[PDB]
Parts: C-alpha cells; sequence; structure tokens
C-alpha cells in the first residue's frame, strides 16, 4: 500500500494466530508489542524513547505478518501503549518513506 | 526521494536560518528539538513516547525546510534525546509509507 500519515499509521498485524494492530514506526530501531501470548522464554532487556528507560521482555525469533507480509525477528513486550512495528521488521517487508 | 529504512531515517532540516539533522519519525504524532532559540511566545507542555513524560516548549506556525521541502506547523522545543519529525510536519510534504 502506500500509506498517508495524517492519522497514525496502524496496520493489521498477525502473531500466534491472533490478529492485533500496530503502529509502522520509521522512527523506532525495534519491535515493542503490548501483553499478548508468545511462545519460547524471554530474556530481561532495558530500551530507551524519548521519557526514559523502561524494563521489556526480549523473545527471540518470532514470526509475525504485517499487512500480510511475513517477518521474523527479536521483538519486546513492555509497558508500551501501543504495538509498535519497528526498523528491525519494517525492512524485512520492504517499507520504504517516499516524499 | 525514496528512503529505505536499513539506517535510521535522519534527514537535513533548516530551522531559525540553522542546519540540523533530524529523524523521520512515523510514529511521532508531533516534531520535537532539541533546545534551541525560537521566535514568538511559547506554552509550556509535556509529551509521552515510551518510558515517560518531558516537559517541552511549544512554538506554533514555525517554518522548518525539510530535506528542501518547505513545512509549516508546530515545533516542540525541549530535552529530546533526538530531533524528531513527526507527522504534523511529515504530512505537509506529502510523506508517505510504501510496500
Ligand atoms: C520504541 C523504542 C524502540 C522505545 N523507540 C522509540 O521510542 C523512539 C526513540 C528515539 C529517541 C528518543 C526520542 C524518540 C526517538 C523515537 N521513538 C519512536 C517514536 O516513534 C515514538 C513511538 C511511539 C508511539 C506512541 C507511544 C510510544 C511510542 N513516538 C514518540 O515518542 C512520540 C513523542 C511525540 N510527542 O510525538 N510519541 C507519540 O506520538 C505518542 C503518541 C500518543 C501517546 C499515547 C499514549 C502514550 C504515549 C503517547 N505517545
Amino acid at each position: 500500500p502506500q500509506i498517508t500519515l495524517w492519522q497514525r499509521p496502524l496496520v493489521t498485524i498477525k502473531i500466534g494466530g491472533q490478529l492485533k494492530e500496530a503502529l509502522l514506526d520509521t522512527g523506532a530501531d525495534d519491535t515493542v508489542l503490548e501483553e499478548m501470548s508468545l511462545p519460547g522464554r524471554w530474556k530481561p532487556k532495558m530500551i530507551t524513547g524519548i521519557g526514559g528507560f523502561i524494563k521489556v521482555r526480549q523473545y527471540d525469533q518470532i514470526l509475525i505478518e504485517i499487512c500480510g507480509h511475513k517477518a521474523i525477528g527479536t521483538v519486546l513486550v513492555g509497558p508500551t501503549p501501543v504495538n509498535i512495528i519497528g526498523r528491525n521488521m519494517l525492512t524485512q517487508i520492504g517499507c520504504t518513506l517516499n516524499f
């Protein structure tokens, strides 16, 4: 698709067969998710945003479908108000910024 | 241009006649820049992202060039770790997400 930005670029994602929605976020290095059921073990990790550091749970090799495109990588579960799809995933689905 | 996301989408901006660089940030509602001099009156504001709040000064109808493209809007000045260009400005230059 070609997505304008007059509203937040939220899209449908699928993880563990669960349908969610998430923000396509070119400003985010990592992918950070709301609480949800994920397989495997996690490890504690800390990342920062504009307001400072948070503790998150790091899951590796997670499969996700983003607006129909498959991606696999590291996802961080933590105190985020919204699922955020960061560049580690965005690149896998061929996403670009255009103007 | 077309900007891939293998690295941070940083671009040149010009504001207050000064050249800086900033992050093209589709996940950000607002545009937030490091401490700097701007004209007019400001209003105090608090914004959030991941990790909590920061206090900023809000300036309205500020002129900025983004990669040579003119935009006018609200700029928030404060202790952000990185200059970020949010959707309020990105929309003025016709920026889209494409995959
Ligand atoms: C996700 C993580 C890996 C933590 N990366 C980010 O946090 C990086 C960090 C880099 C340096 C510090 C400054 C931000 C740049 C950008 N951000 C991504 C960046 O895209 C971040 C993503 C976002 C969506 C909303 C909720 C939180 C997170 N957006 C932002 O921080 C901007 C700040 C701003 N006023 O515009 N926040 C939002 O526009 C914002 C939106 C609505 C809100 C609702 C509830 C909660 C918090 C609220 N957040």
